[PDB]
């Protein structure tokens, strides 16, 4: 077993300050452009946001998010029910809006396009900026126009497809999972990130727990597993996930499996393989060998 002491280090969160003032600069610079079409709006997504990051220096995760329109998933019959027209205003333009406004703020150096994300280098952390639109996912039979879920969508031009992500959603369902397990989950989630990486540092796999399936996977067990000490919330949360069935996991945003073929999700076997290594890592640390 791993001495408590040791998983209660591995539970703290790395500072934030710096984090804030990278997204208080991201918004200062789109609060200086003039928008056409709307002004989005800035939030955080990711680790600091959902304050499960272990460093105080990783990369801050903004969403840029154009409200003014909003794309779904409506047939044509059904957007003319609602009363909805085209806007003529695009993902497209709507990023080439945003580039500009930070390329203003912070120097073309400064500001480059990645493959899902606008990355900007600014004067705390570097942020990775999801320009993305307002999605609404509405139910199978679509009879009233506020009966819907939000989420957002952005392009990825590098692959001809479009993403559809609830951010907001995934920080509510934390949020409420941390309430009602007297805020042990949050630290547990540190704690087994910390534990991955610490086992990524001695030569594990990169890819051995990525930081948003592994909150993914966390957020399937049961709130009965999360608390006491950390020692009880490490073996019971990974002897439950060794017993369950991994097919049928959502993501915290409650919406997509976390499980599947599409790019998004996970596998059930990279996330047997992390059980294997906390087991290991759990069993192995008090332990003397010899050659055989
Ligand atoms: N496969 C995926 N599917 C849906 N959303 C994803 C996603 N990968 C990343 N995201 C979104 O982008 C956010 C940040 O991505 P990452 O930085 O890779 C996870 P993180 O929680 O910030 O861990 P970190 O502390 O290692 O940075 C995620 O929280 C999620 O909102
Ligand atoms: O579904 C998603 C995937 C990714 N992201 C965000 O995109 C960033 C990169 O996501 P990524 O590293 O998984 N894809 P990558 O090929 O490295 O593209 P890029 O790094 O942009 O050149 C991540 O850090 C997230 O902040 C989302 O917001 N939603
Ligand atoms: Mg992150």
């Amino acid at each position: 077993p791993v001495p408590e002491s040791q998983l209660e280090r591995w539970s703290h969160q790395g500072a934030t300050t710096t984090a804030k003032k990278t997204h208080e600069s991201i918004r200062a610079a789109l609060d200086r452009y003039k928008w056409p079409k709307g002004k989005p709006e800035v939030y955080l997504q990711g680790s600091y946001k959902n304050s499960t990051n272990i460093r105080g220096d990783s990369d801050v995760d903004v969403v840029v998010q154009l409200n003014s329109v909003f794309m779904n998933n409506l047939t044509a019959e059904q957007k003319r029910r609602f009363g909805f027209v085209k806007s003529d205003y695009t993902w497209n333009d709507f990023y080439s809006d945003v580039e500009r406004a930070l390329t203003d703020y912070y120097g073309a150096s400064k500001v480059r396009r990645g493959r899902k994300t606008l990355k900007v280098e600014t004067t705390y952390l570097p942020a990775d900026v999801v320009v993305c639109i307002q999605y609404r996912k509405y139910p199978p039979n679509r009879k009233s126009e506020d009966d819907y879920i939000e989420g957002m969508t952005f392009y990825v031009p590098s692959e001809d497809r479009w993403v559809v992500n609830y951010p907001k959603l995934h920080y509510e369902n934390g949020a409420a999972k941390n309430q009602q397990t007297n805020e042990w989950y949050k630290p547990t989630i540190r704690m087994f990130k910390n534990a991955r990486t610490y086992l990524i540092e001695q030569g594990a796999p990169q890819d051995l727990a990525p930081s948003y399936f592994l909150e993914c996977l966390l957020y399937n067990v049961p709130d009965s597993k999360f608390g006491g000490t950390f020692k009880d919330t490490f073996c019971s949360v990974i002897n439950w996930l060794k017993r369950a069935d991994l097919s049928k996991f959502r993501c915290q945003n409650g919406q997509d499996d976390l499980f599947g073929e599409f790019p998004e999700q996970w596998s059930e076997e990279k996330a047997r393989r992390f059980l294997r290594y906390m087991d290991d890592l759990w069993t192995g640390w008090g332990q003397g060998s010899h050659h055989h």
